[PDB]
């Protein structure tokens, strides 16, 4: 699916080239609403 | 269901008022027979 709805979701080993909060995520704008970011595809974490 | 007996759930975000122990849920009497006690309405944790 293009977009996964749920406060309930499992992934062991998740392929994810940035993972935000769901408040920044929700907010169309992660890059500057995130308190928290893990970016692994460039591997730094950011913390505001 | 009113119970869910199984020693393999998952719950990513979990919606609980207290976690107690299997020994401590199944003993019917989780306050008095629990050794460790996530209480997340009040938010303290005991460890006896």
């Amino acid at each position: 699916a293009d977009k996964i709805v749920a406060g309930n979701a499992f992934l062991s080993q998740i392929g994810v080239n940035t993972i935000y909060d769901r408040a920044a995520a929700l907010s169309g704008n992660p890059e500057a609403q995130y308190k928290m970011k893990i970016d692994l595809v460039n591997g730094y974490i950011h913390i505001r």
